[PDB]
């Protein structure tokens, strides 16, 4: 039942920052987690979809708790262009309802 | 680029029971986070899968950090048999390295 990873989870602030990664990273994107965190995860983006990606993280806060999936280029450690396909949604806190973080599910395709 | 839910997160133990599950679950397999959280998940799983779903649980942990996936059939909400693919791996405290959670990623096929 061995599988290599194919996605790792980050959460992000409403920015983009990286607050969390798992190790999968290292797989996927050839990054452990302390090369990510504190960064914006626009920098790791190819330019040209650096737009979907903004307005990816915009709208995901705006309807909180709405999932949107999004594909976009990651700069890997390796210096390749990674197709990603990243699902985004808001975890909101149980007891005040507001948003406490942005959970990312990246899947490189 | 909104979506609709076909996967969810959850955290478990070392023994299976739900310690964390996002709001996703609700839309997947029709039950609140409330409703798992502190049950096992073999508790939903089809009895024919119990086994494989036993192995994985208890293989992820031997290999600390390393990803299993496996498929069983989920209880849903609505008393329908839901095949999930659900990926799982142990999380590693970053400066001792014992495991803190196992992730499960849980898709819908």
């Amino acid at each position: 039942g061995v599988c290599q990873p194919t996605e790792f989870i980050s959460r992000h602030n409403i920015e983009g920052i990286f607050t969390f990664v798992d190790h999968r990273c290292v797989a996927t994107v050839g990054y452990q987690p302390q090369e990510l965190l504190g960064k914006n995860i626009v920098e790791f983006c190819h330019p040209e979809d650096q737009q979907l990606l903004r307005d990816s993280f915009q709208q995901v806060v705006k309807l909180k708790g709405q999932v949107l999936s999004v594909m976009f280029r990651f700069r890997s450690k390796n210096q390749e262009w990674l197709w990603m396909r990243t699902s985004s949604f808001t975890f909101q806190n149980p007891y005040s309802d507001e948003i406490e973080y942005i959970i990312c599910t990246n899947t490189n395709v």
